[PDB]
DNA sequence: CCCACGGCCCATCACC
DNA sequence: GGTGATGGGC
DNA sequence: GTGGG
């Protein structure tokens, strides 16, 4: 909340570049600037002060100057008033509609929730589910409900096979009081980086959760990755909101790089890979690998904790609750 | 000045 | 029909 | 939009 007025401006500018301009690198630029400003311990009094930070350059500093002088930014006013940009920005709030589809709809004169209902025939399955649960999907999930969800997922997973390990990651694991969705990491001793020892590994768990009517809809489903919709049961009382759930099956011998990754935050992961590279390592969601002189990655290093990955790249260990960058 | 900007799974659509 | 191309998501 | 090169 120290520099919240600035980070809101930068976030809104970022979304505009992603959704409307389709400039993904500008989007990331703004997001980067917002994050670096966000973990800055003094409250910014001028743009030149902010320009000291990496990620904040000339253009953003100007915008910070204009904002601190007037409490708003003209560029954002023009954007909000512009009706095509407005329409396109809104449609992307529907799951399954990205910058491309949103722009295509608006060009056809389709630019509201009602217009989407009226033209439902033009939506794919994903976009239809997103439209259906539009309100629910923009609701935060209180941590109290996450724990109820966690209990159910962990248990039904046990009911299929007790050797399964299901770990809730994401913002939940970072100890957030509310989450946008539920992220589940799944492993089994059969599945390592050396085979396909079980087929239907992810299917069994998905199917079991559908059977107890916890999972209600499927957005996508393959052999290692499920993207879908879930809902808590009601005791008798108003229904719980339908929630987004992601399930990711990962080789058991790569569990810790997996849980590090799926815990996030997404920007923290960009920071960690960025530092890891300066220290002669390449990290992804699966492994950490050393680099030779030529910039050629060796074979995966041994990992048996999250702290192990931190030690290689010589970072002091940070609790998941301190990765919300 | 100029360019690189963590990446891969899954669904669908254009094209043959 | 099978594909390669692309979008959307994490 | 930014910073390293
Ligand atoms: N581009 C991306 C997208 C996601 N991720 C990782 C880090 C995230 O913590 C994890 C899950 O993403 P997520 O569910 O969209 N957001 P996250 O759980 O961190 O916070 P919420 O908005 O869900 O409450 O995937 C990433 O590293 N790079
Ligand atoms: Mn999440
Ligand atoms: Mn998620
Ligand atoms: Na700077
Ligand atoms: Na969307």
């Amino acid at each position: 909340t120290l520099n919240g007025g600035i980070t809101d401006m930068l976030t809104e500018l970022a979304n505009f570049e992603k959704n409307v301009s389709q400039a993904i690198h500008k989007y990331n630029a703004y997001r980067k600037a917002a994050s670096v400003i966000a973990k800055y311990p003094h409250k910014i009094k001028s743009g030149a002060e902010a320009k000291k930070l990496p990620g904040v350059g000339t253009k953003i500093a100007e915008k910070i100057d204009e904002f601190l002088a007037t409490g708003k930014l003209r560029k954002l006013e023009k954007i909000r008033q512009d009706d095509t940009s407005s329409s396109i920005n809104f449609l992307t709030r529907v799951s399954g509609i990205g910058p491309s589809a949103a722009r295509k709809f608006v060009d056809e004169g389709i630019k509201t929730l009602e217009d989407l209902r009226k033209n439902e025939d033009k939506l794919n399955h994903h976009q239809r589910i997103g439209l259906k649960y539009f309100g629910d999907f923009e609701k935060r999930i209180p941590r109290e409900e996450m724990l109820q969800m966690q209990d159910i997922v962990l248990n039904e997973v046990k009911k299929v096979d007790s050797e399964y390990i299901a770990t809730v990651c994401g913002s939940f694991r970072r100890g957030a009081e509310s989450s946008g969705d539920m992220d589940v990491l799944l492993t089994h001793p059969s599945f390592t980086s050396e085979s396909t020892k079980q087929p239907k590994l992810l299917h069994q768990v998905v199917e079991q959760l559908q059977k107890v009517h916890f999972i209600t809809d499927t957005l996508s489903k393959g052999e290692t990755k499920f993207m879908g919709v879930c809902q808590l049961p009601s005791k008798n009382e108003k229904e719980y909101p339908h929630r987004r759930i992601d399930i990711r099956l990962i080789p058991k011998d790569q569990y810790y790089c997996g849980v590090l990754y799926f815990t996030g935050s997404d920007i923290f992961n960009k920071n960690m890979r960025a530092h890891a590279l300066e220290k002669g390592f390449t990290i992804n969601e699966y492994t950490i690998r050393p680099l030779g002189v030529t910039g050629v990655a060796g074979e995966p290093l041994p990992v048996d904790s999250e702290k192990d990955i931190f030690d290689y790249i010589q970072w002091k260990y940070r609790e998941p609750k301190d990765r919300s960058e």
